[PDB]
C-alpha cells in the first residue's frame, strides 16, 4: 500500500498525520513522528542534490517527485518514490502539504 | 483559517484526520468525527442536488467545489465553501481524499 504523510504548510512543515501504510513501510508509529519534519527519514547516503530540489519545491509550494534513499526506524535503507503536493484553499492559500510514497510493485 | 478533512479513498470514505481549524469551524473534536463519513455535517436545509454532485465526484475521484449548507455540533447552520480532490500515487491509484473549507474572510 502507498504511504501518506500530511504536514502543516508553514514553519518547518511538522507532520500532522501519517496513514497506516506509512507505519508498515518505515517502522515508526504516529506518536514517534507527529510534530517533526519528515527529514528524519533521511540518512548517511541520502543524495544532497535531491534534498535541495525538495527544499526549493516546498519553499515555492511547487509539486515535486523524487526517488530518495530513506531509512526505517531499525536503520534499514529503502528507496522512496516520493511525491509532494501543496493543499490549497480556493483563495490559493497553502493549508498543508501531502507526501505519498508510491508502492511501485 | 481554512478547515481540512482527510478521508480514506475506499468504502464510505471514513475521516482519518481533521486540522485544528476544522474543530474551530464545526465545534466537533477529532474523536467525535474520526471513522465517520463527513455527511453528518449536513442537515434539513442542505441542497440535495449539491449532495448528489459531491456523491458523483467522489465516486469517480473527480475534483469538485460546492457552497453547501452544513451544521455545527450545536446545530447552527454555516455556509461551507467546500473543495474536494483525490490524493493519487504516481501509478494513479487514489490513496485518500482531501476536503478544504475555504475561509472567505
Ligand atoms: C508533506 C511532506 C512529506 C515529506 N515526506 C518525506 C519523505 O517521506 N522522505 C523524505 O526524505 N523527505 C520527505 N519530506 C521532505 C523533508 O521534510 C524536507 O522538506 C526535505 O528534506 C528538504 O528540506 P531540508 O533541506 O530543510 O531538509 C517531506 C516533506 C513534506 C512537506
Ligand atoms: C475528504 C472529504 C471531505 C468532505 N467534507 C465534507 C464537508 O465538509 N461537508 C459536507 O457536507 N460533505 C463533505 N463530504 C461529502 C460527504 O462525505 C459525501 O460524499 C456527500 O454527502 C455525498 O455522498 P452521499 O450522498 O453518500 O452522502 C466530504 C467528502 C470527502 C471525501
Amino acid at each position: 500500500a502507498s504511504g501518506m504523510i500530511v504536514t502543516d504548510a508553514g514553519a518547518d512543515q511538522p507532520i500532522v498525520f501519517v496513514n497506516r501504510a506509512f507505519s508498515t513501510i518505515t517502522g515508526y508509529a504516529p506518536n514517534e513522528v507527529l510534530g517533526r519534519n519528515a527529514r528524519f527519514l533521511q540518512g548517511p547516503q541520502t543524495d544532497a542534490a535531491t534534498v535541495a530540489r525538495l527544499r526549493e519545491a516546498i519553499a515555492a509550494a511547487r509539486p515535486i517527485q523524487e526517488r530518495i534513499l530513506n531509512y526505517r526506524k531499525d536503520g534499514q535503507p529503502f528507496w522512496n518514490q516520493l511525491s509532494i503536493s501543496p493543499v490549497r484553499d480556493e483563495t490559493g492559500n497553502v493549508v498543508a502539504f501531502v507526501g505519498v510514497k508510491t508502492d511501485v510493485t
